[PDB]
Order: C-alpha cells, then sequence, then structure tokens
C-alpha cells in the first residue's frame, strides 16, 4: 500500500540526514551516579546510572578502548554508535548521549526495567503461540524498517530483546549491525542463531536476519533452539544439514512458516524472495495479527513484567562490581577519532 511505501521513504530520508552528520560528545562521566552492573562481556559492560541534575535513569554501555582494539572490534563499535544515533523506531532502544575519554567509549541509552526476554522465557518454560506471535510481529516490523535503510542487524537472540513497561520489545546491542549494499563477509553472531552461509564463509546478505527470526520463533514456542548441541562444531553440522524436528504441540501453520524461514538455500528463504517481507506478513500463521495496531502499540500485551519503578533492577542479575577507571593518559586516540 502507498501509505507503507511513503512511511518507509520518509524513514530513509530521516536516517540518511543523521547518518551523514553524526552527533558527538553530548555528555561526560561525572554528570552521572553509578548504581549497578547489569551485564558484562569481554570488552565492555552495561551499568544502571542516574543523571545527577535531572534524576533520570539510564543504561550506560562502557567499552574499554584498548580491549576493543585487541579483540578487533574497532569498526564494529564505530558502526554501533553511528547507526544508533541515526535510527528511530518504536521497538528499538533509544540512544540519548554518547561521549569518550582517555580510556573508554560511552553510549547512554534509555533504561528498560522489565529485563531480558531470555529470563522470562526460561522462567515460564515456553510461550504460547499467541504470545510468541506478538513478539515475532514486532521483530518482523523492525527488520522491515532496518532492511529498508540497508542495515543488517546480525545479533538476534532472546538476551538482546528487552521487555518494557507496556510489555512490548525494545531491541538492544547494535555491536554487529552494519550498513551493507550487497554482501558482507565477517564471521559474527551467536552459534545457535547463525545462518548456513555464515558458517560456510560465504558472502551473505539480509537473508541471515530472516533465518535468525526462524530460530527465535522456534525457541519462543518450544523453550529450546532447533539446532541445540554441546559444542559449536556440533551445532554447525546440524545447521548446515538444516534437519529440524518440530514438537507435536506446534500448529501446522507454525511448522509451515518455520520450514520457509529455516530454508538452507538463501535464494528460497522467506524474506528474501520477490515479495520480500510480505511473504511473511501474509502467511497463515500471522492471520490474526493487526500489523498497524502493533506498530501503534494499541494491542494489549500478553504479559507485563513485575517491577517497582524506573530504578528497579530486580529483573537483572548480579555481577561483581568493578571500578570505572580513566587513565591519566589518552589511549588509542587515532583509532576512535570519529566516535
Ligand atoms: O544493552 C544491554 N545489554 C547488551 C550487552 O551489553 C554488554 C556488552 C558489552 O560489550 C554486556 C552483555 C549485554 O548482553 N542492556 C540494556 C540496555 C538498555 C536498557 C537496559 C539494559
Amino acid at each position: 500500500q502507498e501509505s507503507v511505501k511513503e512511511f518507509l521513504a520518509k524513514a530513509k530520508e530521516e536516517f540518511l540526514k543523521k547518518w551523514e552528520s553524526p552527533s558527538q560528545n553530548t555528555a561526560q562521566l561525572d554528570h552521572f551516579d553509578r548504581i549497578k552492573t547489569l551485564g558484562t562481556g569481554s570488552f565492555g559492560r552495561v551499568m544502571l546510572v542516574k543523571h545527577k541534575e535531572t534524576g533520570n535513569h539510564y543504561a550506560m554501555k562502557i567499552l574499554d578502548k584498548q580491549k576493543v582494539v585487541k579483540l578487533k572490534q574497532i569498526e564494529h563499535t564505530l558502526n554501533e554508535k553511528r547507526i544508533l544515533q541515526a535510527v528511530n523506531f518504536p521497538f528499538l532502544v533509544k540512544l540519548e548521549f554518547s561521549f569518550k575519554d582517555n580510556s573508554n567509549l560511552y553510549m547512554v541509552m534509555e533504561y528498560v526495567p522489565g529485563g531480558e526476554m531470555f529470563s522470562h522465557l526460561r522462567r515460564i518454560g515456553r510461550f504460547s503461540e499467541p504470545h510468541a506471535r506478538f513478539y515475532a510481529a514486532q521483530i518482523v516490523l523492525t527488520f522491515e524498517y532496518l532492511h529498508s535503510l540497508d542495515l543488517i542487524y546480525r545479533d538476534l537472540k532472546p538476551e538482546n530483546l528487552l521487555i518494557d513497561q507496556q510489555g512490548y520489545i525494545q531491541v538492544t546491542d547494535f555491536g554487529f549491525a552494519k550498513r551493507v549494499k550487497g554482501r558482507t563477509w565477517t564471521l559474527c553472531g551467536t552459534p545457535e542463531y547463525l545462518a548456513p552461509e555464515i558458517i560456510l564463509s560465504k558472502g551473505y546478505n539480509k537473508a541471515v536476519d530472516w533465518w535468525a527470526l526462524g530460530v527465535l520463533i522456534y525457541e519462543m514456542a518450544a523453550g529450546y533452539p532447533p539446532f541445540f548441541a554441546d559444542q559449536p562444531i556440533q551445532i554447525y553440522e546440524k545447521i548446515v544439514s538444516g534437519k529440524v524436528r518440530f514438537p507435536s504441540h506446534f500448529s501446522s501453520d507454525l511448522k509451515d512458516l518455520l520450514r520457509n524461514l529455516l530454508q538452507v538455500d538463501l535464494t528460497k528463504r522467506f524474506g528474501n524472495l520477490k515479495n520480500g517481507v510480505n511473504d511473511i506478513k501474509n502467511h497463515k500463521w500471522f492471520a490474526t495479527t493487526d500489523w498497524i495496531a502493533i506498530y501503534q502499540r494499541k494491542v494489549e500485551a500478553p504479559f507485563i513484567p513485575k517491577f517497582k519503578g524506573p530504578g528497579d533492577t530486580s529483573n537483572f542479575d548480579d555481577y561483581e562490581e568493578e571500578e570505572i577507571r580513566v587513565s591519566i593518559n589518552e589511549k588509542c586516540g587515532k583509532e576512535f577519532t570519529e566516535f
């Protein structure tokens, strides 16, 4: 419909203006009080902070420049910040400030107190098909938006989907997101969610996001992923065979959609045919979905997370609390000039 075409043309106009003139240096560390570590990895952390003058809460992602260089993530971290400051969509976490200092890179995002979908899925066991469908529709619309901007996301998994105060999704972690006209080649992502053409070291495209959507829908509805095994190399063998067994409680319509998303031949995979995303939106499994109502956030959610207020951390787990050091000397200044 022309209304969808004009929505996506305006979305691309607004993205390109910010993409071509990125914002820089819009706060500093001592404008915030540190509260709690919410997550930690090999080159960065995410901490709950409070802004000292306004009182507002944020999630502050802190990346150690020297560790980013050693793990060969320079280009990826520059991608992440330039994309996040240019996008705008209901189901994407919002970047409010960014800055850098002698030691670290900082991205300050809105705080989402409901926690990760991963926690709720493991607590409940599995989601009913209507519950899984509500979350899946939000991911279909978000990928339609990102792909129209020539962006590939490349890190879909339940840990990266936060649940907000209305029970809707906010997608976080753009560490592997990239603007790609054509193909790209980097090996990245989590093993259970990787498409076959990534495992086989091929030039790949946006079709890898539609494969990962098939993995996510299967995991939401079954409680475990389709290609499960104990070591990555065993997971990879199952993925390139693409032999998928479905639980008997799955509906016939769910099995049919998953066979077309978990298609090993990328030239036959739903999302990557002539009709694009509309082969997914018009599939029988989505026949009860009101796409406009989801976008407008007018549908009542299946589940509202339990929390006490905008500073509550009870839906995140506990980590050792480490210093945020800032060296007296500048580190890696050249490499991060554009940040
Ligand atoms: O963004 C969020 N988590 C993303 C990842 O960040 C770290 C990676 C450092 O390189 C550690 C692992 C974590 O899964 N949380 C987050 C974001 C916004 C609001 C509330 C929570």
